[PDB]
């Protein structure tokens, strides 16, 4: 139930297998994000190339045709931005974790992680002396718990056979022979059965110190990882961050200007000269 | 090829049908943009849900578990903003163009549009006066070229008949008059050809005046469409713009602070107390 109970250091021992687990999960978490960002960028440039072409082949010409293209252009600037969001998540963040994992966890041959294995052995050693004494102590209490269960059997047995009618010449003595024999046990077994509980307590302050020394080490190894995680997530939020960006705002004040540059009357002047009454005519 | 040659005004008339198409094209262009916005927003939320589950059912607990989770949140917050872009494009800009195209163009029962048909007729009535005249000159150029063609024929024929001897005496008077009428036609048809040439130049000034009045009418209609596109495009640029949004900065406002709220020392202190030496023990007794 508790850490100090034999073999319960395991909960923290498992805590490092998970460390390697979570590194991979964090890596995939980000990996899927990058993938999502890339798709939005693929869809962006396709829509842009699709419609840049459709507008150019279409009937729209002149200055309004331009404002419209500025539109596809923004789909392309926005595409390049999310393309870099992805590039950053994979080239910087993802890799940073992949490399930390390789430096913090070393897959063994048999085999698990050289690190989890070392925590196991360190705990096992700390407990070893204490578990053996418990091994002795548990024999102490259980043997006597059968020794006391063995005084009561004859005390309530004798008065029971005392009321009995027959055979009291020598059969009397044996009745008084096997209740007092159990008397030497309850004193002899208990005497040592509670002596082991002594030795255990002498060899207890060390066991507690040899288990906090292994533990604080496991803690130190987790602390490094936790700090890493917080540090990396900080850099990730910065790579996803598009709320306050220079290049981003340029995309949109450029767009606005380009559309504002659209001159309806200018475009009309052009159509009059090149397809209308402005055209030259060879009069008979 | 020039606009002034008959039936060439059709280029500007064709412009009216094209205006209607372009309204449809812009409509479709924006729709596919809005659908892209939706797909991205959607992916972002499929993702957020998937990983909120995985981190919660996973081994990671404490403040770091949270910093990691405020992360699925930012994906959900970004997602919503792009659904806003999608919404604005379809509810405002798409509907806007859709309605304008319904009050600018009316579909005749027979075909085409009321405005396309209206302009074409306007160009015919403006041209008919001059069209009938060019038709007359068009013949004069031919009949005269036929008279000059037939003329050099008769002369060549008497000249080709200059060396060739009899027969005959009566055959000549025939080949003698053939030429006279020919030298007559070139002086006659030339007269009619000259007459129509000037007969047109007196009906030509009134031809351009009417052609212009119909043209400005088409410009008047094209101007509204062109000015409208400018208007709508500015409204889309505004809707597409996420580079300066309060609700957007706020996302990383809270992400950064939810991440910085992470604390290794605290998480470890919780673990030892709840899973380690901090735990009290049922120390053995008699
Ligand atoms: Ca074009
Ligand atoms: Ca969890």
């Amino acid at each position: 139930d508790s850490f100090w109970e034999v073999g319960n250091y395991k909960r923290t021992v498992k805590r490092i297998d998970d460390g390697h687990r979570l590194c991979s999960d964090l890596m995939n978490c980000l990996h899927e994000r990058a993938r999502i960002e890339k798709a939005y960028a693929q869809q962006l440039t396709e829509w842009a190339r699709r419609w840049r072409q459709l507008v150019e082949k279409g009937p729209q010409y002149g200055t309004v045709e331009k404002a419209w293209m500025a539109f596809m252009s923004e789909a392309e600037r926005v595409s390049e931005l999310h393309l870099e969001v992805k590039a950053s998540l994979m080239n910087d963040d993802f890799e940073k974790i992949k490399n930390w994992q390789k430096e913090a966890f070393h897959k063994q041959m048999m085999g698990g992680f050289k690190e989890t294995k070392e925590a196991e052995d360190g705990f096992r050693k700390a407990q070893k002396p204490w578990a053996k004494k418990l091994k002795e102590v548990e024999a102490a209490k259980k043997a006597h718990h059968a020794a006391c269960k063995e005084e009561k059997l004859a005390i309530s047995r004798e008065a029971n056979s005392k009321a009995d009618p027959s055979l009291n010449p020598e059969q009397l003595k044996k009745l008084q022979d096997k209740i007092e024999k159990c008397k030497q046990d309850v004193l002899k077994t208990k005497e040592k059965y509670e002596k082991s509980l002594k030795e255990l307590d002498q060899g207890t302050p060390q066991y507690m110190e040899n288990m906090e020394q292994v533990f604080e080490q496991c803690q130190q190894f987790e602390e490094k990882r936790l700090r890493f995680f917080r540090e990396v997530l900080l850099e990730v939020q910065k790579h996803l961050d598009l709320s306050n960006v220079a290049g981003y705002k340029a995309i949109y004040h450029d767009l606005e200007q380009s559309i504002r540059a659209a001159d309806a009357v200018e475009d009309l002047r052009w159509f009059r000269a090149n397809h209308g009454p402005g055209m030259a005519m060879n009069w008979p």
